[PDB]
């Protein structure tokens, strides 16, 4: 169950639903249901998880 590093890990039949790769700074694959990806962001394939946002290192912190 380490192939998807997510606390709120919604597990279907396994290879049932559609996934998404959070590139950002982790590149870990999550099911859309697992991390609740809105179909707009999922269409854009653009889902940056909390770790990637908080370890993005902005121009002001
Ligand atoms: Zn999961
Ligand atoms: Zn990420």
């Amino acid at each position: 169950s380490h192939m998807c590093p997510a606390v709120s890990c919604l597990q279907p039949e396994g290879d049932e639903v559609d996934w998404v790769q959070c590139d950002g700074s982790c590149n870990q694959w999550f099911h859309q249901v697992c991390v609740g990806v809105s179909p707009e962001m999922a269409e854009k394939e653009d889902y940056i998880c909390v770790r990637c946002t908080v370890k993005d290192a902005p121009s002001r912190k």
